[PDB]
């Protein structure tokens, strides 16, 4: 069969990458894509992780990230705190053999600026929602700049795993819950409504055709589904993995019964070793297409097992994408 992207007017690039990653699980090596943070925009991202990993192994990661938005920062404009300069060295990192995945710690357009961790009221979340209000415009205003740096890589035709509003089912972030594991059907409500702003915003106001849509919930808190914007906005589902034991993770089964490719869109060590992390995706999560190392104490690079997670016949790393002009066979 084909899984085509969310998006009908996806770029054919894009169309033929998220097919290709639908059917990894189909294979019997080089079905998990490696992938590592590299950091925020104009503050942390760099290209040393992903050469540490080639120092240690030999091998860099398939799938690079950057987050343009550093939400906690207080800036006379709330987009100020956007930076997409990170563009070239995704950019680059498509051109040699890997994929861009974009994520968004967002400043909080309830207030001036700032506050990505400061909770807000459902009556807040309303305003932002709404274009004409003071709050609606400073979202628009993050949005537009966002949009922009993503129309920098559509040019080259680069597909984005993009993964906005991330950790909903959480008590952090402005955009999620305001308490710790307590459902308000409410707030859960407004979040799809924002979701599926961002999404027609991108795809229909900024026509960008290079997004592959990624939806991603805490695993260690509840609500897991609940906050699930539907099956035509969402391409690939998956869990941000924090755990000090690799084979008890929560959320797999309900996750993948929502019948979407299925990865570990953030893992690390809560706090460690990430040779049996892939073990474990080999008996408890073999659905899993990729998973992203978080960076500083959680990467690879700085933990036991590099080399077994990266050389193992599961692990598909940067160049192991493409033969040549096209990509490597599908396994139907
Ligand atoms: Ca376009
Ligand atoms: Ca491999
Ligand atoms: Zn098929």
């Amino acid at each position: 069969h084909t899984v085509s992207p969310v998006n009908p007017n996806a770029q054919q690039t894009t169309k033929t990458v998220m097919n290709w990653l639908a059917h990894l699980p189909n294979r019997t090596e080089n079905r998990v894509l490696s992938g590592a943070f590299g950091g925020y925009s104009h503050d942390t991202f760099s290209m040393a992780e992903a050469d540490r990993i080639r120092s240690a192994t030999g091998q860099s990661p398939a799938i690079y990230g950057c987050d343009y938005a550093r939400g906690w920062l207080e800036t006379a404009n709330i987009e100020d705190s956007i930076d997409v300069s990170c563009n070239g060295d995704l950019m680059s990192y498509w051109k040699n053999g890997g994929i861009p995945q974009i994520s968004l710690h967002l400043a909080n357009p309830a207030f001036q600026s700032g506050h990505f961790k400061t909770p807000i009221t459902n009556d807040q979340y309303k305003n932002i929602l709404d274009s004409a209000t003071a709050e609606g415009k400073r979202l628009n205003a993050m949005l537009s700049k966002i949009a922009d740096g993503l129309q920098e890589l559509e040019n080259q035709g680069v597909p984005v795993l993009f993964r906005p509003l991330h950790e909903m089912n959480g008590e952090w972030f402005w955009w999620g819950l305001t308490s710790y594991n307590q459902k308000d059907n409410e707030r859960i409500s407004l979040y799809k409504q924002l979701y599926k702003k961002i999404y027609h915003y991108m795809t229909d106001t900024r026509g960008l055709d290079h997004l592959i849509w990624v939806y991603s919930p805490d695993a260690n808190r509840d609500f897991k589904t609940d906050f699930y914007p539907g099956a035509s906005y969402v391409d690939i589902v998956g869990l941000d993995a924090y755990f000090q034991d690799a084979y008890s993770i929560n959320g797999y089964d309900q996750l993948t019964a929502l019948n979407k490719p299925f990865a570990f869109t953030e893992v690390g060590p809560q706090t460690f070793d990430y040779s049996l992390f892939i073990n474990a995706i080999k008996q408890k999560y073999p659905k899993t297409i990729y998973f992203l190392a978080w960076n500083d104490e959680w990467s690879a690079a700085v933990n036991k097992g590099a080399s077994a997670l990266y050389h193992d016949s599961w692990t598909l790393n940067k160049g192991e994408i493409w033969n040549g002009d096209s990509l490597t066979p599908i396994v139907e």
